[PDB]
């Protein structure tokens, strides 16, 4: 886990392991960022877009940093093309997808890609959606953007991006409305856990399996979050933080699939929303 929110902007790196139940201090960011997210390309950590809020300032990012997990060394790599603050991210063979996101009271839907190896970013096909607080996954090298706020509405929609064809295509909307959900994909179907309706933080959970073009409930998170981090760790699902109309989380739940049912498996070393999440 790579930045969040607590009353300001966080360069915190944490690392938790299941089996001991404790969190790992690591290398801070060399700038503190919320609404970041995160993500792996060869065994490296990198985090993605985001927003420095502090008394001094409110800054979207376009930053892209690399963090080395035997070196524990931040470097700056190339920076998007645009800031985007609650940004999705995902990787296809390798290359970082960056969705969406905003820049002040621009609600992005252009999406970029980057080369880790090669260090450059370029724009491809438009989302057909604005997305702020978009989940982003891959199932079957395929791009999901899933869920968000267009500025005006929050969102149910999803739509699909095919690398080769370079195109965006509408799915199944989810049930429920949700922005800045934690998405990922676990067993072989997309999850879209909590978020934010724009009335409530959310706990139920959905996932679509693609066979079917269908979403299905599973059970619910035991604590409604949104801005929540999320990511797939030894076969299970992994929710960090978020927010949920009152305090900033330190609470982490698990999700097991066979029983279909999740527990509190540890407390973060503080509360806090908005992380970028890998795992290794
Ligand atoms: O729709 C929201 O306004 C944007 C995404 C967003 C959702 C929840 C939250 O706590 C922070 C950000």
């Amino acid at each position: 886990t790579a930045g969040g929110y607590f009353r300001q902007s966080l360069s915190y790196l944490e690392a938790y392991n299941p089996s001991d139940g404790t969190w790992l201090r690591l290398a801070d960011l060399q700038v503190p960022r919320s609404g970041l997210a995160g993500c792996v390309v060869g065994g490296l950590l990198y985090a993605v877009g985001g927003r420095n809020n502090s008394p001094d300032g409110n800054t979207d990012s376009s930053a892209l940093d690399c963090y080395n997990p035997m070196t524990n060394q931040w470097s700056p790599c190339a920076p998007m093309s645009v800031p985007r603050n609650r940004i999705g991210v995902g990787v296809i063979d390798g290359h970082i997808y960056a969705v969406g996101g905003s820049h002040g009271c621009i609600h992005h839907n252009s999406v970029e890609r980057y080369e880790p190896e090669r260090d450059e970013w370029h724009l491809v096909a438009p989302m057909l959606t604005r997305r702020i607080g978009v989940g982003v996954a891959v199932l079957n090298r395929l791009l999901y953007a899933v869920g968000g706020f267009d500025g005006t509405n929050r969102l149910n929609s999803a739509e699909c991006y095919y690398p080769e064809r370079n195109e965006w295509r509408m799915i199944t909307a989810m049930n429920t409305i949700r922005s800045g959900a934690g998405v990922c994909v676990l067993h072989n179907c997309i999850y879209a856990a909590g978020g934010y309706d724009g009335q409530d933080q959310l706990n139920s959970v959905e996932r679509y399996d693609v066979a079917t073009a269908t979403w299905t409930f599973v059970a619910p998170m035991k604590h409604r979050r949104s801005a929540l981090g999320i990511t797939v760790h030894q076969g299970r699902i992994y929710v960090l933080g978020g927010y949920d109309g009152h305090t900033f989380l330190d609470s982490v739940e698990c999700y097991d699939p066979d029983t279909d049912t999740w527990s509190e498996v540890t407390r973060m070393t503080s509360g806090r929303s908005g992380v970028g999440v890998a795992v290794t």
